[PDB]
């Protein structure tokens, strides 16, 4: 389990509450943490979803927006995104490996 769930679905789903667009249109909270974000708004950023890979920050969604290629645009070099796998399909091998990348970027991301 421990610190690092965000690697489930599931648990990245949980972070979608006031999320709007309920249901039934590409951006639903299930095609975003499918596409590797959270949910993290503010008062001035309500909408505001980061990638617990990339932790990079978008904003401006709308009902008919697909997460992966809004993704896949503002940050075309996520490692995340390469895997055309889901992460319970991922080797321990692969696991690993990927999860030496996202430690470099949250760094790189404290280097601001
Ligand atoms: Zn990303
Ligand atoms: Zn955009």
């Amino acid at each position: 389990p421990q610190i690092w769930q965000l690697y489930l679905k599931n648990y990245r789903i949980a972070t979608f509450k006031n999320w709007p667009f309920l249901e039934d249109c590409a951006c639903t909270p299930e095609r975003m943490a499918e596409a590797g974000f959270i949910h993290c708004p503010t008062e001035n950023e309500p909408d505001l979803a980061q990638c617990f890979f990339c932790f990079k920050e978008l904003e401006g969604w709308e009902p008919d927006d697909n997460p992966i290629e809004e993704h896949r645009k503002h940050s075309p070099g996520c490692a995340f995104l390469t895997v055309k796998k889901q992460m319970e399909e991922l080797t321990v091998s692969e696991f690993l490996k990927l999860d030496r990348q996202r430690a470099k970027n949250k760094i790189a991301k404290e280097t601001n």
